[PDB]
């Protein structure tokens, strides 16, 4: 047996950060734009692992300008992609902001 439960609240103001599970270990920049191909991207996430860089973290994450960008890559969440498949599901806007020093 297996429970089952699901229902995200996709972020009615943008932008749109799709999340991505279950990805391979060829699934490469380029996949990612093929993958979300018709829709309109404005730039793609990956993030390595803190000590293999050469080694996908395991998560994918793309930014969207269209609603309906992110609606279609709902409908990726099983299409198998190269040799496994991938879930897609709402991802929350975590945004995260940064200061340095200067003198001279």
């Amino acid at each position: 047996g297996s429970s089952g439960s699901s229902g995200s609240r996709l972020p009615k103001s943008p932008p749109y950060t799709a999340f991505l599970g279950n990805l391979p270990y060829d699934v490469t920049e380029e996949s990612i734009k093929e993958f979300f191909r018709g829709l309109n991207i404005s730039a793609v996430r990956l993030p390595r692992e803190p000590s293999n860089p050469e080694r996908l973290k395991g998560f994918g994450y793309a930014e969207f300008e269209d609603l309906d960008s992110l609606l279609s890559a709902l409908s990726l969440n099983e299409e198998s992609l190269g040799n496994k498949r991938i879930r897609v599901d709402v991802a929350d806007q975590a945004q995260d902001k940064d200061s340095g020093p200067s003198s001279g």
